[PDB]
């Protein structure tokens, strides 16, 4: 058959080329079968009178994608209905739905319980939906089997997140959260945190990055590495909340003169927290400003003795000494709480 893996040996193809070069490289694997090519060359009606389908998923997947790629515009815009008949699994065409994320093909195979059960390869169909960004095939598939989206979330180690996260769709990522706000903690933490060490390489899909910041656990691993993140992105993101925090305290202090200096709910409060550690872990002249700052927050403030680690006790004092950061430390044992426990 043929093999392709110069691009520009590829949309010299009228054909090959109306495939995603990012498809024919992870789903075809630079070659086409010659059952299959057939199908791209030929009319459409053509096509489907010889189309002779697989047995295994993967045959009929690629087989699907090469009649639609090729026909779907061209008339065959029952391409779903005819490939029912032929011979193609039923789950295939929902597979190519969450990848081409064409609404078409679900909207047939939604007028045949014989779909909360094409679950799938464990909810493959979620899956590859998440992975390709398609929101609205996402959507309709929870749609379609309510009792069933947390495992289809939770599938395979919060499949459906992390590949999100890699691939930078944070509308993805958004939706995931809202439709269980009891997994987001840990789709984050999933394989030791999936999503933030794949949404950091290369150039780095920031808007994901910011919005996986939000999280005090997140914050907390990825500040202390330093080299991965920190100029790229942990640094960037302390400077842009400290200023935050200044607009809002200023802010009050205008409005409400002479009150509280406050953040509302205990979130905001553990991220100050981290986001101290990490001024204090620098050790720098230039960030005891930010500091100060930060521990005039009662709702920081009163999170300063407290440690990460269960059991232990003055973090950030400890986090101090070590690396000899002065003047975070005169600035620590200021705290009442941080003056008791003091040894």
């Amino acid at each position: 058959n043929l093999t392709i893996h110069n691009i520009e040996n590829y949309e010299n193809d009228p054909q090959l080329r109306l495939i995603p070069w990012i498809l024919w490289e992870n789903l075809f694997q630079h070659f086409i079968s010659a059952n299959e090519l057939s199908l791209m060359t030929l009319s459409y009606k053509e096509a489907i009178h010889i189309f002779l389908p697989g047995t295994k998923n993967m045959e009929q997947v690629r087989q699907l994608l090469c009649l639609y790629y090729a026909h779907y515009n061209r008339n065959a815009k029952q391409l779903w209905s005819d490939a029912h008949k032929k011979g193609i699994k039923s789950e295939v065409i929902c597979f190519v739905a969450a990848i081409t994320g064409c609404s078409s093909a679900l909207d047939t195979l939604c007028l045949l319980s014989d779909e909360i059960v094409k679950q799938a390869e464990n909810y493959q169909a979620f899956r590859l939906a998440a992975e390709n960004g398609h929101l609205h095939v996402l959507n309709r598939l929870c749609e379609l089997a309510p009792t069933e989206i947390m495992a289809m979330i939770q599938a395979e180690n919060y499949h459906a997140f992390r590949l999100a996260a890699e691939n930078g769709h944070l509308h993805v990522l958004n939706r995931l959260c809202e439709l269980a706000p009891t997994e987001a903690t840990a789709m984050i933490q999933a394989e030791n945190y999936y999503a933030f060490r794949w949404a950091a390489v290369g150039r780095g899909h920031h808007n994901v990055i910011n919005f996986l910041l939000d999280c005090p656990v997140m914050l907390a691993y990825a500040e202390i590495h330093e080299f991965e993140y920190g100029e790229k992105y942990v640094n960037p993101f302390i400077a842009r909340h400290v200023n935050r925090l200044k607009e809002m305290h200023d802010a009050f202090k205008l409005s409400n003169p002479d009150g509280v200096f406050d953040l509302v709910t205990k979130s905001e409060c553990l991220q100050g927290f981290y986001m101290l550690r990490n001024l204090i872990r620098r050790n720098d002249e230039v960030l005891l400003d930010d500091i100060r700052f930060l521990l005039s927050i009662p709702g920081i403030k009163a999170l300063a003795p407290t440690a990460t680690i269960p059991g232990d006790a003055n973090e950030l004092l400890r986090l101090a000494l070590r690396l000899g950061n002065q003047g975070a430390c005169a600035l620590l044992l200021s705290i009442p709480s941080v003056l008791a426990l003091t040894k």
